[PDB]
């Protein structure tokens, strides 16, 4: 469950978040093969609540129906041609497996789905599944409400309902075995893994259950015995009963300390400094590299969701969180998640965004297509962040560099600091008040390369910064403080 089953050579993954699979389809072909991206996590593809009040909100996905793959995103036959396409060209897909609960309880029974199945949640009949009050777990919470209240409690953390969702009584077969058919039919499609929706609301041992039931990989495509991916969606900072080493019998987990913690350094905030990132990983009290599953931001807290934090960078704090995304893309800690994004109107009353709830870009409810501009950004409010030169070719960059260590460490003592990847890839960083200028050892071999912060290597030139390596490994850095991306990144496949 540890592998990403990636091609070799790919090293990161992408979250396209609410996408269409026929956009996602077409990404693959058009611009995620051929630019390296390891492949895409996808929204869950199973059918889900259609909740009007308010309207069309991104988190009705995260409120199950059935198991049918028909959903904002597309119906099976777009899903099945999206991965078969993703796969040809050697880019994996990864699923939202929401398998928690169900839909909230105070939902009105009818056919308010994105397929039209019947549900009624106050009598806990999903007859497309199906299930009945019997496959929840109504009788074994022990709160007074039913819900969640107290995280202190490991047990009703797991038993209870999730903000009313109505949660499913994984310790029965039955239930186990109704989630991995789901499972086992995106496995036989080409699916290479699941990002497991809300783990810590389960027990270890009943994810367990569910993944002794799974298929191998497809085998037109993945070697025999391949297991799936797994990367389970806990969120631990600490403090807690729940860790998220609970859960690495199942697979790697989000690490979200990652991107709390970066965030507040690269903003500089509460004293942090980007030259205590020397030791940066479990230095930091991190998981082992080998389970975290990385990220700056993710769909919730890049909203203010989830475990949220004001620390988080995102797409709209778009220089430092340039930034942040390449120091991750370029360190070896972790496997690493690309966000891509949808822009939305954004109102802070008091202190939290009214708008947070705001679905994909739409039109009466049904999702705008992703355009390409002519400069390969993204039209109709799809923000494309995985489109952005300075992230993409930083996802190039950890390809190129992989497998290597970590060394070539400088800083100032302040927030001016610089590390290499063995003899294959090197990257500067200038986020203090006042220019960088310094020559470094960088590890590389003599030559001239493309800084890919600032352009790109095309017909034996450079498009932006141009750095020399001297025979003694040594280069000269310049980055003013005004920079609009005040980092360089060179590597072995940017030389000229
Ligand atoms: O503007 C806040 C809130 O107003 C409406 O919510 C109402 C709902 O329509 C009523 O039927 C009842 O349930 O009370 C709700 C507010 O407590 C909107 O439906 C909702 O989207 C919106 O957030
Ligand atoms: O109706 C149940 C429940 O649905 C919504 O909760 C969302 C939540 O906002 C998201 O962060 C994500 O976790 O999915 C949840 C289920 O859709 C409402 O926000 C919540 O108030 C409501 O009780
Ligand atoms: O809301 C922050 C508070 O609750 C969180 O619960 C999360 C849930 O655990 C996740 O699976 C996420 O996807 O949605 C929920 C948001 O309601 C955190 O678990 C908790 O640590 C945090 O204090
Ligand atoms: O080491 C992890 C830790 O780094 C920073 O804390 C220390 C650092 O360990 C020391 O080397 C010292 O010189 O500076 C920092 C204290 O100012 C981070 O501040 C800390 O958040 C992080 O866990
Ligand atoms: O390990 C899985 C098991 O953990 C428990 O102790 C739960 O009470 C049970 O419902 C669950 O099946
Ligand atoms: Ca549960
Ligand atoms: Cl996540």
């Amino acid at each position: 469950q540890y592998s990403p089953n990636t091609q070799q050579g790919r090293t990161s993954i992408v979250h396209l978040f609410e996408w269409r699979w026929v956009d996602i389809a077409l990404e693959c072909e058009r611009y995620l093969a051929p630019k390296g991206f390891g492949g895409v996590q996808v929204s869950p593809p199973n059918e889900n609540v259609a909740i009007y009040n308010p309207f069309r909100p991104w988190w009705e996905r995260y409120q199950p129906v059935s198991y049918k793959l028909c959903t904002r995103s597309g119906n099976e036959d777009e899903f099945r041609n999206m991965v078969t396409r993703c796969n040809n060209v050697g880019v994996r897909i990864y699923v939202d497996a929401v398998i928690n609960h169900m839909c909230g309880n105070a939902v009105s029974a009818g056919t308010s789905s994105t397929c039209g199945s019947y549900f009624n949640p106050g009598s806990r009949d999903f007859p497309a599944v199906p299930y009945s009050g019997w496959d929840f777990n109504d009788g074994k919470c022990k709160t007074g409400s039913g819900d969640i209240e107290n995280y202190n409690d490991a047990t009703q953390v797991r038993d209870c309902r999730l903000t009313g969702l109505l949660d499913l009584a994984l310790e029965k077969d039955y239930v186990r075995s109704k989630i991995a058919e789901y499972m086992n039919h995106l496995i036989d499609i080409g699916v290479a893994g699941f990002r497991l929706d809300a783990s810590k609301h389960m027990w270890p041992g009943d994810i367990k259950a569910i993944l002794d039931k799974l298929h191998n990989l497809n085998s037109n495509w993945f070697p025999a015995g391949s297991k799936p991916f797994i990367y389970q969606e806990v969120i631990d900072l600490g403090g807690e009963p729940i860790k998220s080493s609970d859960y690495f019998g199942n697979g790697r987990v989000t690490e979200f300390k990652y991107g709390a913690k970066l965030g507040t350094v690269i903003r500089k905030w509460n004293g942090e400094k980007m030259s205590y990132l020397k030791n940066w990983g479990e230095g930091w009290g991190f998981m082992p590299s080998d389970r975290a599953l990385v990220f700056v931001d993710n769909h919730d807290n890049q909203r203010g969701h989830g475990a949220g934090g004001a620390s988080i960078l995102t797409f709209w704090d778009a220089r430092l969180y340039k930034m942040a995304v390449g120091f991750m893309l370029a360190h070896p800690y972790g496997f690493t998640r690309v966000m891509s994004s949808y822009r939305w109107p954004r109102q802070f009353q008091n202190g939290n965004d009214v708008n947070d709830w705001v679905g994909p870009p739409n039109n009466n409810g049904v999702i705008k297509e992703v355009t390409i501009n002519p400069d390969t950004t993204c039209g109709n409010d799809w923000v494309c962040e995985h489109r952005w030169r300075q992230i993409r070719n930083m996802v190039i960059f950890r390809n190129v560099v992989d497998g290597q260590p970590f060394t070539n460490w400088y800083d100032n003592g302040s927030n001016q600091v610089a590390f290499g990847r063995g003899n294959r890839g090197f990257i500067v960083f200038n986020n203090d008040d006042w220019s960088f200028s310094l020559t470094l050892q960088t590890g590389l071999p003599a030559g001239t390369y493309c800084d890919v912060i600032s352009g790109d290597k095309i017909n034996g030139n450079c498009t932006g910064i141009k750095i020399y390596v001297s025979d003694d490994g040594k280069a000269h850095f310049s980055i003013s403080n005004s920079a609009e991306d005040p980092f360089i990144a060179i590597h072995a496949e940017s030389k000229l």
